[PDB]
């Protein structure tokens, strides 16, 4: 565990929850090379917690609201939505990198998360080419730099710590 | 906090504006509501430029006080649409932008900040209205809980 607490106290009484599953930083897989791109384009979601069914979600909420024990993040695969298309041209566009979905692997099965996580969202070299695409394809989607910042879909820019 | 040393630098920032939690009014009722749809924003720095933003990554990086999210006013997309019926859906409380106020020119971080994302009674309203007009949109209940246009919930106390 090492973390989140909320997540903790989730797991620490996982039989209260059938359709549990794991949290995703545990089963996800990301190419060392950009991982700070995917961490960066990530988030918060590293913890979020896969449930399979709805009512185990509304299970555990239920379940913090009472204990208080914190807040957190649940990813009913009965629910969420994967799909996700790839724009013609990106490729040749120049810093661009990838795809985040072609960057990361998940288990078989759990081949949603992918499409759910990310989507279409892209990896550039720097900010200037993440700028410089959205304002081209004027991109809905998200855009994070290998120096780690990040364009939302809508245009709100994180970066530099 | 990171916005501190943003601000008490702010001559070296000609585009600079404000943190989204400062200009911003929510009714009180439904604050807990907004709140959680709004996460981590309550704390963007708003410019008019891009480039006033590009200096700020640039200036935190230098000095490594931290990260910040910055809206300059000439990039972000405030545009949004409603969804005929919902109105109608039980449990239904209303829509973000509706249930918050902005210093009227920067009327757009409404439909930026929010769109159409609604609130709603109870989280079985907010899951059992997801799935009938498979929302792509957000959706908060007055308890506090929240869906992704995604489908993610979220929710708890402390």
């Amino acid at each position: 565990r090492g973390f989140s607490r909320a997540v903790r106290a989730v797991f620490e009484e996982k039989e209260r929850f059938p359709g549990l599953v794991d949290v995703v930083s545990n089963l996800i897989e990301v190419d060392e090379k950009y991982s700070l791109a995917v961490s960066v384009l990530l988030g918060g979601t590293a913890q979020n917690i896969v449930v399979r069914n709805v009512d185990t979600a509304k299970a555990i909420v239920e379940f913090l609201k009472q204990n208080e024990a914190g807040r957190v993040t649940i990813l009913p695969l009965d629910l969420i939505d994967g799909s996700f298309n790839r724009i013609s041209g990106l490729e040749n566009e120049r810093g661009f990198v990838g795809y985040a979905v072609d960057l990361v692997k998940f288990p078989s099965d759990l081949e949603v998360l992918g499409g759910f996580l990310f989507g279409n969202s892209v990896v550039v070299e720097t900010l200037d080419d993440a700028i410089r695409m959205k304002k081209k394809y004027r991109l809905n989607t998200r855009i994070a730099t290998l120096d780690g910042e990040l364009i939302s879909g809508r245009g709100a820019i994180t970066g530099g710590r």
